[PDB]
């Protein structure tokens, strides 16, 4: 049962770093891969939690620009896995009124990962109950640099004056400019850091650090974080 | 006495948000302005703490462009006060080998505040023991927007191609590109937020939220935060 909070104190936009999948599997003598598999159900449970509480925006850090520093085998697994999650869940997401918005760069992602993400976006683009910003091959600095590059192209083409480049001008060139600022930034684990996640958007966000590893995270932990947010 | 940490575990760059000045003065039945006055000595004690431990970069959020909680009178006082602090302390900073770097916008900030900041920069520009990034009329978003604007001007003048803009390109247009990433981000009080401070630079920073009101903050609290940092597991996505 979701907590009874006044509408004013419910976060419009919650961002979740889904960390500790590896560490969780080690503590249980399971392979790292099984932590990520367990993490899938955490995400769909948190999506249900957001739908029930009426949080209109959820951003999930699925795959960082910095995850390319992990082993070849773990990258191969994380690519295949994020693809298979989106394929297996897209019907449910469409049915529950979730609009999937892929944030990140195509970069060195497999074509099959880009295809699934692009199709999930197209399928769900008319949904309005919850916007899921699914961040795959995403970095906050990369997003800002891509915003400055796109702004630079408009300046070169003479669509924009360089003397009117302001914070509102740059904000228009973010991956999803219609998605508002992060109100609440949840770090599942004890790690107290942004890790390059929605950097521009999190400037004024409340940070809530829980000790729950992501595979043990569910709608109750999400509801707790929203309760902490409301009492602030 | 500063704690005995290996060089590898000493933060290269510490950033501090100096909050709780008001609440501290209220607990002692003094006006909020007097807590800011008391906060001055906290900052110089933390600067001594950084010098002793050998932290080469310190950034202090002295004055945010956005002061939305603050009364007009407290904002008027904090402008005059950040000016008077820098004027009164610049010789001591010069003597201790602290290089002052002003981060922020000229904007609505009084000419007298800009003058004192600019003179402190000129006086201390050859120092190398500690770089103090004194952030006055500063915002993280404002700095990134000013970087994009300066990049835009180079593109309009044809000094730069628009088609090859990367993270490293944009980073060259930050206020002080020679100052490295924040390793450790200290929020003095219990308030858990960045408050729009060194946003680009803090991407992979360790956050330490202490409960100390800023006027009670001194080198020992700074040393404690550095000790907490030395125990942190930094991964940068690896």
């Amino acid at each position: 049962r979701p907590p009874q909070l006044p509408r004013e104190l419910i976060p419009r936009h919650v961002a979740i770093v889904m960390d500790g999948n590896g560490r969780w599997a080690k503590q249980r003598g399971l392979p790292r891969t099984e932590g990520h598999k367990a993490g899938e159900s955490s995400l769909f449970d948190v999506i249900e939690g957001a739908l029930e509480l009426g949080v209109p925006y959820l951003s999930a850090y699925a795959f960082s620009t910095e995850n390319w520093k992990r082993s070849p085998d773990e990258v191969r697994f994380l690519m295949g896995f994020n693809r298979d999650v989106i394929r297996r869940r897209r019907d449910e997401l469409h049915a529950r009124g979730v609009r999937v918005r892929w944030a990140g760069r195509p970069g060195r992602l497999w074509k099959s990962v880009i295809k699934e993400l692009t199709e999930a976006e197209e399928l769900t683009k008319h949904n309005t109950k919850l916007t899921l910003q699914f961040c795959v091959n995403y970095g906050g600095r990369a997003e800002i640099a891509d915003a400055a590059a796109a702004l630079a192209r408009d300046v070169a083409a003479g669509r924009l004056s360089p003397n009117r480049v302001t914070e509102a001008t740059l904000a228009r060139y973010l991956y999803h400019p219609d998605i508002p600022d992060v109100d609440l930034f949840i770090r599942s684990s004890g790690e107290q850091r942004l890790s390059n996640f929605l950097l521009w958007q999190s400037s004024y966000a409340e940070f809530v650090f829980l000790d729950t590893l992501w595979p043990d995270f569910d709608r109750r932990h999400f509801w707790q974080a929203c309760e902490i947010y409301a009492r602030r």
